[PDB]
């Protein structure tokens, strides 16, 4: 069906009460529903009240909204947005998930990047650009829940820093609530009907032989890489649609970033191999980006 929707994946649902969840404003608005600001009461033991992230379904959809709760409940794993469950009295139907403060990881990354200051300081990040030590583990994070969805045989379909979110203590997650079409609709490629395809994160085989796998993802994760070490940049910004397409196919890669030293491009050109059989696995990126970000700083400054 839809790249990047969990029920494309083929393989016990919490229930909280309405009167439990108490909504406080919208923070997102897409073609199958909206996001709020919620308390959730009684939800974890530490907390009488805490502050979730609630999906409201716009209404098929409810078999939808089933096979999705059955598969986020199935996801547990430190590097996957937490989904506590569904509210199914009355309506409309509610998913609750964690709230993670600083949205998505590439408006996060774009507020932190070569032109940041003082002002761009906070409570979980220095001011100014990210430092090589945050891009690597920011995208160590990432690549771990891909170990995870890896060892799941779970594939994503549309791996991009739009679908994955940031938390307090800059803690990165895979995760969204199916509106990046309606939020970034510049990084999909519309086919005619509804059909928006990720085009620029997407390799040979998936742009002309309509195949995904681990190895399509892996080659996604690889373009994630480029992001991060390019602070949000859209991969091929400089290209339409159809001359990325062209690009991809073609075999042409994306250039290092200049923030990116030559081992992290030689682990994104791993990603990258036209032959999927070939490409490295998501657990040997990660090993690889974990070193990095757990490397002392006398080894980082001269990487
Ligand atoms: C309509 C639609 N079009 C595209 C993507 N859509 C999503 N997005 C995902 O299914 C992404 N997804 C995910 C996908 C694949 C593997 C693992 C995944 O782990 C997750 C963990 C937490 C949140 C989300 C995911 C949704 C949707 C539905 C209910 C709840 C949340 C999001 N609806 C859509």
């Amino acid at each position: 069906g839809l790249q990047g929707h969990i029920i494309e994946n083929p393989q016990c649902v919490h229930h909280i009460k309405r009167r439990d969840i108490v909504l406080k404003w919208e923070l997102g608005e897409g073609a199958f529903g909206k996001v709020f600001l919620a308390e959730c009461h009684n939800l974890l033991p530490e907390q009488d009240k805490m502050l979730v992230a609630v999906k409201a379904l716009k209404e098929s959809a409810r078999q939808d909204f089933q096979r999705e709760a059955e598969l986020l409940t199935m996801l547990q794993h430190q590097h996957i947005v937490r989904f506590f469950g569904v509210c199914t009295e009355g309506r409309p139907l509610l998913m609750v998930f964690e709230y993670m403060r600083h949205g998505d990881l590439n408006r996060f990354l774009r507020s932190h990047g070569p032109d940041a200051k003082l002002l761009a300081g906070g409570e979980d990040v220095a001011p100014g650009p990210l430092g090589l030590g945050q891009l690597l583990a920011v995208a160590s994070q990432v690549a771990a829940g891909m170990v995870y969805l890896a060892g799941l045989h779970f594939v994503h379909r549309d791996l991009a820093t739009r679908n994955c979110l940031v938390g307090q203590g800059l803690v990165v997650k895979i995760g969204d609530f199916g509106m990046s079409r309606d939020i970034y609709s510049t990084d999909y490629y519309r086919v005619g009907g509804r059909t928006m395809l990720p085009i620029r994160w997407m390799p040979p085989e998936s742009i002309l032989y309509r195949k995904f796998t681990t190895e399509s993802d892996v080659w996604s994760f690889g373009v994630v890489l480029w992001e991060i070490f390019t602070y949000g940049k859209q991969p091929w910004y400089q290209l339409s649609n159809t001359e990325a397409i062209d690009c991809i196919t073609q075999g042409r890669e994306l250039e290092r970033p200049r923030a990116c030293p030559p081992e992290v491009y030689a682990i994104m050109r791993g990603c990258w191999q036209r032959e999927p059989q070939q490409r490295h696995s998501i657990k040997d990126v990660h090993a690889r980006l974990q070193a990095l970000a757990q490397a002392p700083p006398v080894y980082l400054d001269v990487l």
